[PDB]
């Protein structure tokens, strides 16, 4: 029978929140996503007979390991552990501000949270509830089953009960890297990596790549070559991947799907056999092309193009859907894809694996469990690992000679460079790399720092600015 090959590729990344001087983690997002998604996303493979593929950045692996060993000095987390009698007025404001930010998300829908947020002042026991419910709001699928009776209480938590939650959370973190090894060794999925600190590789090699799609943009003067650092990002990433999995990575996910002719050349030289990028890149690069086909880039590397609609549905749209209606729509589009082509199509669904579920009901567990079990019983859909997709003779293959440089955000680099606020950061980077002495200059090259520049007065913009400027200063010493 004709089949549709489905490839799931989840992207797990966190910037280095660790201040180089104090060694203090200024944001808790590595810890919260570790307990909520970084372990439970591949743990689905133990309960559903499908294939899921994952990408892990080396910077996230670095932070996961530090949290697992207990060495991470997370300032926000220490306030949670601290008995509310020891909490200072400043610390309590952070806890209330954190709750206010995530108050809207369905994973924060606790009746107790409504009372505490509306209360004018909080005593010790109310703070204990606020400390623990913030912890329990980020419970993953695995620990939601184990900590069920605690989560049904919903209030009146003791300090020891809180510490039990932290203890169970740190057991998950220590096991998080093990399951990624486990799924890769057992053949249930393929695990890939990215250049170390999630940098924009095409910009590092040739900053002129921005003019490929946005010709009239004004970028700062790049008086320095970042081309050698772009190899350092790739080379050190493969070395870190070797530490975890005992082998060099053959598959890589370019950060922000950003690709270029020169970027693909550098990936090929470093032993990368396959990567993926956005289908808006496909439309800019190839005349009349389909994303449902394996692509040979100049007979050097294999490239796959994600389905932007299918991926953006999971990451942005389905959060406001019932689990049944969401999966029914998702399968319905695949059936339309199945009928639309005379060949057997391969569909690449690639997106961030941790940031959409916060806005789903029950962290999207009903959505994922319904979709994963639905895909199991659909015979015409064959979930494939990245390695399986690369050796599959049933997928059509085409040869392309060039790509127009750009990210998955509108096919251009404007979200990271182009306006005064973003251009100013690159001038800071360019001048710092002129006097850079150590490798902390690599951390400052991450796309996240330039992501949050300008845009708006979003939460933690001051914190991200503080981290980037601290890394720039440390690189010059
Ligand atoms: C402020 C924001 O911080 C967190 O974000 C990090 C994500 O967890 C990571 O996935 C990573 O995102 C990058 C992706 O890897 C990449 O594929 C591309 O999408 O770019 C992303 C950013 O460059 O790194 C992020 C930090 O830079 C945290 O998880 C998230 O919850 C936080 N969001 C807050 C701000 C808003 C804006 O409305 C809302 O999401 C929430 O109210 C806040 O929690």
């Amino acid at each position: 029978m004709k089949k549709l090959f489905l490839v799931f590729w989840w992207h797990m990344h966190q910037p280095l929140y660790r201040e180089p001087y104090t060694g203090e983690y200024l944001l808790p997002w590595t810890f919260f996503h570790a307990v909520k998604d970084y372990y439970d996303m591949p743990a689905y493979l133990k309960d559903f007979e499908i294939k899921l593929n994952f990408n892990l950045t080396p910077v996230l692996i670095d932070q996961i390991q530090e949290y697992a060993q207990g060495k991470a000095k997370d300032v926000f987390l220490e306030a949670i552990r601290k008995d509310p009698d020891d909490l200072e007025k400043e610390e309590v404001e952070k806890l209330i501000e954190f709750t206010k930010l995530n108050y809207e998300k369905p994973i924060y829908r606790f009746e107790r949270i409504r009372e505490l947020m509306n209360k004018e002042k909080l005593n010790r026991e109310e703070l204990l509830d606020l400390q623990t419910l913030n912890l329990l709001a980020w419970c993953g699928r695995t620990l939601r089953k184990d900590l069920k009776d605690l989560l049904n209480k919903g209030r009146n938590y003791t300090q020891e009960e809180k510490e039990y939650v932290l203890n169970k959370y740190f057991e998950i973190i220590k096991k998080t890297l093990s399951i990624y090894r486990e799924i890769k060794e057992e053949g249930k999925g393929s695990v890939s990596t990215s250049p170390y600190y999630h940098p924009l590789i095409p910009i590092l090699l040739n900053p002129n790549c921005v003019y490929e799609t946005t010709p009239n943009v004004k970028i700062p003067d790049f008086a320095v070559s970042f081309r050698e650092d772009a190899s350092k990002h790739v080379e050190l990433a493969k070395e870190k991947y070797f530490e975890i999995f005992g082998e060099h990575p053959v598959y890589m996910w370019p950060p922000e799907a950003s690709v270029s002719n020169e970027a693909l050349e550098l990936y090929y030289e470093k032993g990368i056999n396959m990567l993926a990028t956005d289908e808006v890149i496909l439309k800019n690069s190839v005349e009349r092309a389909s994303p449902y086909l394996r692509y040979y880039f100049r007979e050097l590397i294999s490239v796959f193009f994600r389905d932007k609609t299918l991926s953006d549905l999971i990451g942005f749209s389905y959060h406001a859907w019932n689990a049944e209606d969401a999966v029914r729509d998702f399968i319905g589009r695949l059936k339309k894809i199945h009928e639309s082509v005379d060949f057997q199509p391969v569909v690449f669904v690639v997106l961030d694996g941790e940031n959409c579920w916060e806005y789903y009901e029950e962290n999207g567990i009903p959505f994922l469990e319904k979709l994963y079990s639905t895909l199991e019983k659909e015979e015409w859909i064959e979930t494939l690992t990245l390695e399986e997709a690369m050796r599959k003779e049933d997928v059509k293959t085409e040869v392309i000679e060039s790509v127009k440089a750009g990210t998955w955000f509108d096919g251009n680099f404007l979200k990271w460079i182009g306006n005064k606020e973003k251009n100013e950061y690159w001038k800071i980077l360019i001048e710092a790399k002129k006097k850079a002495k150590n490798d902390y200059i690599l951390v400052a090259e991450g796309s996240d720092w330039f992501w949050w520049q300008g845009e708006e007065k979003a939460p933690f913009v001051e914190v991200f600015d503080k981290l980037f400027r601290s890394f720039v200063r440390r690189a010059q010493e």
